[PDB]
């Protein structure tokens, strides 16, 4: 959902 994830966790890093 969201290209950003595993670095940038705005609102679910954890399950990106």
């Amino acid at each position: 959902v969201a290209r950003g994830w595993k670095r940038k966790c705005p609102l679910f890093g954890k399950g990106g």
